[PDB]
């Protein structure tokens, strides 16, 4: 559906004209809160849906995206995925695309991101890794033995790194 140039000029824009109400009051998001995650950073050719990770400081503010959101001259709709996942559409210039939106908290960003940083499969197989190393990889934290214990870095390689891993190009695969 979208390509590399697409979802570029396409997330500049969303991110650039974004805004929610909270209590009445507009508050605008910028990419200063919201990553765009997908295999736009992997890099590919050709892509479905554009995604977007909004990583906020506070459960407070990333609650208040939920009241009312908007955005400046563009014709959307609002879903939800799961728990903690939503799944929002936009349309312009008489065509329509798909935008996945996903909340987390200032804490859950370098897992959140480590996860749409590359392939499922190579999260999956380190999740089972960790299982066997008694770790447990959660959206929320690391469980070490049942206990949960929150993370000390904020990059992707700083996290395999902490977790005891190394970090491959998805681009590749693995
Ligand atoms: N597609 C999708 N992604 C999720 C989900 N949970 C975690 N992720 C992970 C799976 C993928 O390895 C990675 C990329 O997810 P995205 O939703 O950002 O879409 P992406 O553009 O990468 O794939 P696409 O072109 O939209 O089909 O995010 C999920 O339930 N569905």
């Amino acid at each position: 559906m979208l390509t590399l140039i697409q979802g570029k000029k396409i997330v500049n824009h969303l991110r650039s004209r974004l805004a929610f109400e909270y209590n009445g009051q507009l508050i605008k998001i910028l990419s200063k809160n919201i990553v765009a995650v997908g295999s736009l950073r992997r890099e590919e050719k050709m892509l479905n849906d554009v995604d977007l990770l909004i990583i906020v400081p506070e459960k407070k503010l990333l609650k208040h995206v939920l009241p009312n959101i908007r955005i400046k001259g563009l014709s959307f709709s609002v879903k939800v995925c799961g728990e903690r996942k939503c799944v929002l559409f936009i349309e312009w210039e008489k065509k329509t695309y798909q935008l996945d939106l996903f909340t987390a908290l200032a804490e859950e960003k370098p897992y959140a991101i480590f996860h749409f940083t590359g392939p499922v499969s190579y999260l999956i197989r380190i999740r089972a890794a960790l299982k066997k190393k008694n770790y447990k990889l959660n959206q929320y934290g690391l469980f070490k033995n049942q206990t949960l214990v929150p993370l000390k870095i904020t990059t992707e390689k700083e996290l395999i790194k902490e977790l005891g891993f190394t970090y491959r190009i998805p681009k590749k695969r693995l």
